[PDB]
Formats: structure tokens, C-alpha cells, sequence
């Protein structure tokens, strides 16, 4: 059913691998199972519902940042319904790793644009601050080196995850600020409600990511492909969907007590936030 | 001499391949040629060079982005020098595309960066506005784009060079626009020579990677992969090395004005620019 060889004679007591000649790739460990078929249905519901959400997002949402994302995904659950595991979907490399590229390029494409939104988490600014570019940088990083110790292993595979784990590290600690920031920077209502609840958003789903990595086939393989989709899926949905949700919802509600009361600031001390208020 | 299969009987008239059981990968394509001698010694030798004077640069050398690239470039031939075609430095996949990985994986670390860098050539600013986003998300989309074509094969190949190709036209087209502006915004002088250079560095060296890949192993093979090295070596050179000299050069210039005639400003039309002045 792959576009690589799956069909194979063993010879010689099973101390030879015979294959036709015929120009395609072969490995034992690309026919490894991708998992059971409860946790494939599992993947498939869950992708359903994320394309369908994203879609719903996508319909009812600059606030560009968000777009882009449910752009992304919805292109992505279109490449996974077709070619979730053609190559290079998934990349089946000499190692005999299977390397989720979908998700990597997703990440990629998707995390920093996040991570963008979460520097103007108000949507009001010409923001953007050397914070932000480490924030940037730091992300791409980490993606770079997960992505670089996915396609790797053994000892180098270690390394490079713990790159990425130094990078997130400093990914997640920048976050933080912002989201502290952020926090004292919006009205003193519901907006400090739904940055906390984005935060909570945030560090949960961003940071099962690399436990993910860690429980997946790119780990110590707890987790099936499968059963990596699920969870990935699910992380997707925190991160992705329900975090954008809020985040436009935030802006909403910036946007309107902005309209309302003016752009009225006052300085609060932590570095200097210029906090909204309604009043003189 | 590679950690996938190499050594294979052609069996049945060449009709069957048979391979040693021992749990490596195997396919033919990945056996081909790297290229001439030649090209691997000009290749190893621009390796050195870049390397030399990545280190030379690092040992020169906020302005955190080009020690930042440099510290990737001479990151990256410590691998080259002792991995450079071991999975994943080279992908090979199971489509049997080698896919430079080491060169798709530094793009990403160090292209938002030089980005970044572009973005504030002054070195003044808390300057990062929307536009500089719009460079960064479209350049790592270029890289995702690309490196998927080179992962891919026939159609999607073309389809994904194009949407890295739309993505970097995005790009150079904000880079443009970011450099006309620099060069309005620096002092008359030298300062405008250097910015006018980098523009020549910037979209000589970065129009030369789709053209690469159109001429590589991703593309229609004209190149070799040691002569695709050797260009990317070239225009590495270029684009990391070169200009981020003259940038850095740019911002001693423009601190050494700045310090001496002081931040002065008069106001110039394009959008609005804040010229530097001498006087009053
Ligand atoms: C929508 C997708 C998102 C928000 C993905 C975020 C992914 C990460 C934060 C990945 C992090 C990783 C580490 C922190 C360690 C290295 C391995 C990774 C790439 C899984
Ligand atoms: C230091 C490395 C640099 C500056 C690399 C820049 C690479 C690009 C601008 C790549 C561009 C591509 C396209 C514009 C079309 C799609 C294929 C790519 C990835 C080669
Ligand atoms: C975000 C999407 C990034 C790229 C994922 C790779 C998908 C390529 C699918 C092609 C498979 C095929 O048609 O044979
Ligand atoms: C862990 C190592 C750190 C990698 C993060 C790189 C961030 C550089 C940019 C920081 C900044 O000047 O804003
Ligand atoms: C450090 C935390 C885990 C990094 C993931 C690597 C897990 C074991 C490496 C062995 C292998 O996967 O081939
Ligand atoms: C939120 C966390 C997701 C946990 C992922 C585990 C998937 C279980 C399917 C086997
Ligand atoms: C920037 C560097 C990004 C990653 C390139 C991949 C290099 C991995 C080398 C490991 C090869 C090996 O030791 O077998
Ligand atoms: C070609 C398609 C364009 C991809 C570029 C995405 C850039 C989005 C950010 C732009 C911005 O609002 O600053
Ligand atoms: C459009 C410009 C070229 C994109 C590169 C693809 C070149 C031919 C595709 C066939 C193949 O490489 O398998
Ligand atoms: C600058 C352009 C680099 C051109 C690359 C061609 C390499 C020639 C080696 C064969």
C-alpha cells in the first residue's frame, strides 16, 4: 500500500532480504505499524473535528495571525486526509525513522505566527520588541532542533532534543513575561480572564508537545504513530483552535473597551506596562 | 561506507535485489553519485573558507543576530566536517531523495534572523513593526515550502517550489521595501553605499537559492550535489558572511554618527521615514 517496498522474501534461513528490482526504497522498519486501529479511528475523529472547527474559526473570523493558522491547518488535515503517510507527510528516512514532517512543517509554519499573536496579544500595538524576535527565534529554534532529533538517533537524537529543550526553555520563560505583561496591560475585567486562561492554554499544550516527543516513536515509543496523532491532535485543538479563540475573543474585548472608554494608559511598575483603564 | 544499505546482489537477471537481513535501509537511488572529486574538493574547500571566516567574524564580532548566524555557520561544519551526508544532515528518504536537511535546518535558524537583522539595519530601533512579522512568516514559509519540495517528488515538488516560490516573492518584496527605506533613513554618507550594498548582497545571494534548487538534485540535476554545495557554499558566503560584515559595518557607522552629531531626525516622504541628520 506504500509508496516504498513493503513486500519482501526472506532468504537464507532469514539472513537475506530479496526485493524486486523495481526502483523503490526498502526497510523493515517503515512497515512497522503506524498503531492499532481504535487509536487510528481516534486520529481520524479528532482530525475530522479540528479541521471542522477550524473551518468553523476559519468562517467566523490585523487578526490576520489567527487566519494563518486555521489556514494552515485546514491545509494540513486536507494533505493528512489524502497523504497523511505518503512521504514526505511522513519522512521515512535510511535510519528507518518515520518522521511526522506534516507536523514539524506545521509547527514551522504555525508557532511562530502564534507566538507573533502572542506578542500583540491586545492587537493594538506596533509592538513588536526585541522580546518578541527571541521569542521568534527561540521557537524556530526548538522546531528546528525537535525536528532535527526526530529525523536523528540514539545519542544525537538526545542532543538535539535538548537543544530544543534549552530553546523552549527560553521560549517558555519569554512567554511568560509577555503573558505577565499582557496581563497588566489589558482592562482589569474579563480581558485579565482569558490572559490567564490563554497562558494556561499555552504553557499545558505547548508543554506536552515535548512530552509528546518524548512518549511518541521520535521517544521511547509509548505512544504508536497513532497514538502520537491523538495526542498531537489534541494539543493542536488547546493550541491552535481553542488559544486563537481566545486570543481573537481578547482582542474583541480590547477592541470594544478601547471603542468605548478611549486608549486611556497608566503606567504600572513590574520594566513598564502601559495598562488600559476606562477612566481619568 | 554510509549507515544505510550499499552492498546488494542484482538476482534473477537483475530482476530481484537481495540484501543482507541486517536492519538497514536500502535503495538505489541513495547510492548515486554525489558528484566529481573536483566539485567534493571545491566544495570542502569553501567549507573551510566559510568556516574560517565565520569564525573569523565570530571572533570580530545588540548585535546578537550575526554572532547568532555565525554561531549556526560554524555549528553547521562541525557537522558538515564530520557528517555531512549521515542522516539527517542528508535525508534520504524513501522516495529516494537526498534532501540537504543540514542546509533546509540552518536556513531556518539563521534566514528569520538575517530577517531580523534586516528589519532593523540601523541597529537603533525597538523598531520591529508588522511588516517585519509579514518578512519573517513568509521567509520560514519559503524554507517549509521548499524543503517539502525538495522532500517531495514530480508535481508536489512543483507545487511546494511555488508556494515557496509565492512566499518568497512576499519576501523580497518586504525586504525591498525595507531596504528603500533604510536607505532613507540612514545618513547621507557611506552609511547609503553600505545599505545599497547589502540590498545587492541580500537579493543576489538570496535569488540564487531558488535557482539552485531549480538547478540541484531537488530540481533538474544540473548540479550535483557537491556542485550544489559548492554554490550554497557561495552564496552562504554571501548572504550570511558578506552581509552581515557590512551590517555590522552599517551599525558602527551609524552609531559612530549617531554618538558624534547625536539622534537627529527630519522627517522624509515615501510612508514616513526618520531620516538621520548632521545638524540642525
Ligand atoms: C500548533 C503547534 C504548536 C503550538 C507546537 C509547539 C511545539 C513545541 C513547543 C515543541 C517543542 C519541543 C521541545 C520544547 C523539545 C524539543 C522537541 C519539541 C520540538 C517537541
Ligand atoms: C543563509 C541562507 C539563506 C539566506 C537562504 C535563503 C533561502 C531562500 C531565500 C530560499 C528560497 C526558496 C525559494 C524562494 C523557492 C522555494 C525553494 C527555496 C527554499 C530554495
Ligand atoms: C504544512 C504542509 C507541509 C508539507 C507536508 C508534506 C505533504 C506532501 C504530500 C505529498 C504526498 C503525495 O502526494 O505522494
Ligand atoms: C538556549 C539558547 C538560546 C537561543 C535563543 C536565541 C534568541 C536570540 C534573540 C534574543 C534577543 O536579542 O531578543
Ligand atoms: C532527553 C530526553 C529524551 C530525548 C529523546 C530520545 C529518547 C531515546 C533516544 C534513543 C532513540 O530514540 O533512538
Ligand atoms: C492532552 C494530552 C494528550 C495525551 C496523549 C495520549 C494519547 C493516548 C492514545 C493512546
Ligand atoms: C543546523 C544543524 C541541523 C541538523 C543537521 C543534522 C545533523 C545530524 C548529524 C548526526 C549524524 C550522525 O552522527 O550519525
Ligand atoms: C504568498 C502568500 C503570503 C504568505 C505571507 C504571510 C505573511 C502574513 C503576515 C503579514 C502581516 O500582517 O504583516
Ligand atoms: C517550477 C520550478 C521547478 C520546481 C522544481 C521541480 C523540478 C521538476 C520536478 C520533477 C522532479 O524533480 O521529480
Ligand atoms: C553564485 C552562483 C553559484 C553558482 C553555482 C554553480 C556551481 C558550479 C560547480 C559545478
Amino acid at each position: 500500500r506504500m509508496l516504498f517496498q513493503t513486500s519482501y522474501t526472506l532468504e537464507n534461513n532469514g539472513s537475506v532480504i530479496c526485493i524486486p528490482n523495481n526502483g523503490q526504497c526498502f526497510c523493515l522498519a517503515w512497515l512497522k505499524s503506524n498503531g492499532t486501529n481504535a487509536e487510528k479511528l481516534a486520529a481520524n475523529i479528532l482530525q475530522w473535528i479540528t479541521f471542522a472547527l477550524s473551518a468553523l474559526c476559519l468562517m467566523f473570523y490585523c487578526g490576520w495571525e489567527e487566519i494563518y493558522v486555521a489556514t494552515i491547518e485546514m491545509i494540513k488535515f486536507i494533505i493528512e486526509y489524502f497523504h497523511e503517510f505518503d512521504e514526505p507527510a511522513v519522512i521515512y528516512s535510511s535510519n528507518g525513522n518515520k518522521t511526522v514532517w506534516l507536523r514539524y512543517a506545521e509547527w514551522l509554519l504555525t508557532c511562530p505566527v502564534i507566538l507573533i499573536h502572542l506578542s500583540n496579544l491586545t492587537g493594538l500595538a506596533n509592538d513588536y520588541n526585541k522580546r518578541t524576535m527571541g521569542l521568534l527565534v527561540s521557537d524556530i529554534g526548538t522546531i528546528v532542533w525537535g525536528t532535527t532529533a526526530a529525523l536523528s538517533k540514539g545519542y544525537v537524537r538526545v542532543i538535539f532534543f535538548l537543544m530544543g529543550l534549552c530553546y523552549g526553555i527560553y521560549t517558555f520563560f519569554n512567554a511568560a513575561k509577555v503573558y505577565i505583561e499582557a496581563y497588566h496591560t489589558v482592562p482589569k475585567g474579563r480581558c485579565r480572564q482569558v490572559v490567564t486562561g490563554m497562558a494556561w492554554l499555552f504553557f499545558v499544550s505547548w508543554g506536552m508537545f515535548p512530552i509528546l516527543f518524548i512518549l511518541g516513536p521520535e521517544g521511547f515509543g509509548v505512544l504508536s504513530v497513532y497514538g502520537s496523532t491523538v495526542g498531537h491532535t489534541i494539543i493542536d485543538l488547546m493550541s491552535k483552535n481553542c488559544w486563537g479563540l481566545l486570543g481573537h475573543y481578547l482582542r474583541v474585548l480590547i477592541h470594544e473597551h478601547i471603542l468605548i472608554h478611549g486608549d486611556i494608559r497608566k503606567t504600572t511598575k513590574l520594566i513598564e506596562v502601559e495598562t488600559l483603564v476606562e477612566d481619568e
